[PDB]
């Protein structure tokens, strides 16, 4: 029930264990004012210190002056910290603004079409995101709207995502959860206790050229609808074909244990796992971090269901990009549909009770 | 606790201590086969005893025939039963089948046009509902999947919600949830211990008119859309004065403490407290069961939020339809908008082992 620390050289939400909830909100700007803007991210990272203690932001949420609107809006109350973290990214189009054109990070690449994307353009992109997690829904919601509140006039919710489960891990020592395709997501990625690997795959470094950047990360965020209906006709052995790895345990083929390394050749050559490993990439390692979604049904009888994919990198361009472009063949595409889409800049941590989301940009 | 149990006099997911998430599903009959319903019945009671004790549907989730798709889709391995809970319900619709016309409960009431009413026909109705409640959403949300699957071929699913936190108690002793207006929501409900109470407002009884459907309750959904934005510009005094109670502690107006009992007089004309009691309403009480929800954005730059309210009631006529009706001029109404409906008949519980779903209604 607990708290994670806010302060950091990093900002928590990416190297930290993953929580049970996300709620995602893709902000645009609507102030064309740079001392405005500023004015929000400090008062936006003053409510984050707060909600990630289980506090209610500014005054409060009760107590105040009778005629004056609470500060908080109270649905937190009485919840716990519950492990929150609130991540704050920046999308390239916000560098169209403020005099920010040429401080956009080179590794903040635009994605390239894939095949088979049907992106929904009111769902993809966005100036900037939050990305709030913790194990209570309520305690994630809670912290979206009230910084959607104290950004009226100067952000909207472009769009938003509710994720009701984690599908990924930076806990090995912990179980893997599973995906709605039945499988645990999350076996081989990046814990949060190597170091080096997130130096070398996750951090930006300031000798990457953009230094602002230097301790921050860079976000993919894949919005992937799931044919439910064609999966769930396939076999168990079809099932297991296309990841690589077998569906109760979760080893790779030919293994009985999870954690096992994979043999690759012994998979199918279109396998997930096989074309999305390092080995199969020049050595491109993402940490994944995303979480399942249910959208209410399709409107003709069936259930609407995906997996709200999130990949954090060092640079998009030597990590998701190359990864993706590796699953041109992957026989899981027959079962998914990429159908929203951004890529964010998340900047370095805040250092103490000083600091402010983005000090390091503006 | 860990699981709560299946077998009853009565359908768990009702009396029992509302769970913290909830995935609802309406369901249309494509079907106009009785007998394929009625195994259909059977096959979704055995899954449900399976369920809501933790393990997969059927033969399992791995470790069939290679050549089979696994009986159970595989996503709740590793997890626990949650307290997950499986209500099924049935709608006026479902009666024009099977040639049941005859068996619709009168106390399965449709509801008038309520002043202020916006609702979107696609999520309103359906021939049946399944009710999943559970502490984790996942756990939920796979047994709706699972039931869905097992049954396609002769049902589909009309309409879905998830309802990430609850806003209704069944249990005075515990903490009372917070709806997303920021109030407690359930501190004057029915709990789960009142066993008389829930004989007088709650469950059918035999006399009532329907035999079948002795044991069972009927059970009431509405969609309610809040205006969060317009909610969250109104002053503290505005917010409770729409309510009666204070925001903080909830207590009634002129009251130091949440559960003391409201002195009505004191509160607003409008306000909702004053119009939804049950002095107010001849005696009409409800059982409160609904989840907050979130879907999204509005077309235009906000978050798209509410209450997914549920109602139980020993009859539609005497319970939700007066307290709605009196809720015509409730303060309230500036900042909701009722945008889903449906009416379902709970059946009695599954007695036994042996027992499944409707097996009173069907024989
Ligand atoms: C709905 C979509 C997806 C599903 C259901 C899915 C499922 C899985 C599963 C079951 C595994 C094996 C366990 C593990 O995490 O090690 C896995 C591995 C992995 N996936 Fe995905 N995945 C999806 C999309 C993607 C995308 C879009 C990418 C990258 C562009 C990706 C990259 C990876 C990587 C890098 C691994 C680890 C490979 C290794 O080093 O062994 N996945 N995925
Ligand atoms: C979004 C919509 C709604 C919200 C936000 C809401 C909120 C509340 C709040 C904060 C309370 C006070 C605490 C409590 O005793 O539970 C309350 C009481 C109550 N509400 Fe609502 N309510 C809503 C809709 C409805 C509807 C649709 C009905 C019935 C048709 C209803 C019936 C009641 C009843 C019976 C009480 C208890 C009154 C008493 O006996 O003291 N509510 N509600």
């Amino acid at each position: 029930g607990s708290a994670v620390p806010f302060h950091g050289a990093h900002q928590a939400g990416i190297a930290t264990p993953v929580q049970d909830r996300l709620h995602f909100a893709a902000f645009d700007v609507t102030t064309e004012d740079r001392a405005a803007f500023v004015a929000l991210l400090k008062e936006w990272t003053a409510a984050a210190r707060r909600l990630t203690a289980g506090h209610a932001v500014g005054e409060g949420a009760y107590g105040g002056l009778p005629e004056a609107p609470p500060d908080d809006t109270g649905e937190a109350l009485g919840l716990k910290p519950s492990r929150l973290t609130l991540t704050i990214g920046f999308g390239p189009s916000l560098f169209t603004r403020f005099g920010l054109a040429d401080l956009r990070p080179e590794a903040l690449a635009d994605l390239p079409k894939f095949p088979g994307d049907n992106l929904d353009r009111a769902r993809s992109g966005g100036d900037l995101c939050v990305q709030a997690c913790a194990d209570d829904p309520q305690v994630a919601v809670h912290a979206i709207r009230n910084l959607a509140r104290i950004g009226f006039g100067k952000v909207v919710v472009r769009w938003s995502q509710l994720g009701f489960g984690k599908t990924s891990s930076t806990t090995p020592d912990k179980q893997t959860p599973r995906n709605l395709l039945g499988f645990k997501d999350g076996t081989r990625n990046i814990a949060g206790t190597e170091k080096d690997r997130l130096d070398r795959f996750v951090w930006a470094a300031e000798k990457d050229g953009t230094p602002w950047m230097t301790g921050g990360s860079y976000l993919v965020a894949r919005r992937i609808r799931m044919h439910i209906e064609t999966w769930d006709r396939a076999s168990l052995q079809e099932q297991e074909d296309v990841f690589g790895r077998d569906k109760g345990e979760g080893a790779p083929v030919g293994k009985a244990k999870e954690r096992d390394e994979p043999f690759l050749k012994a998979m199918k050559p279109d396998a997930h796992v096989r074309l999305a490993h390092p080995d199969s990439n020049g050595g491109a390692t993402l940490l994944r971090r995303g979480f399942s979604y249910t959208d209410g049904t399709d409107g003709l009888g069936r259930l609407d269901a995906g997996l709200f994919f999130l990949a954090y990198q060092r640079d998009i361009r030597t990590g998701f990009v190359p990864v993706q472009r590796n699953l041109a063949t992957d026989a899981l595409n027959e079962y998914i549909q990429h159908v929203g889409s951004a890529v964010f800049a998340v900047p370095p941590g805040v250092r103490d009770a000083d600091d402010w989301w983005g000090s390091t940009l503006f």
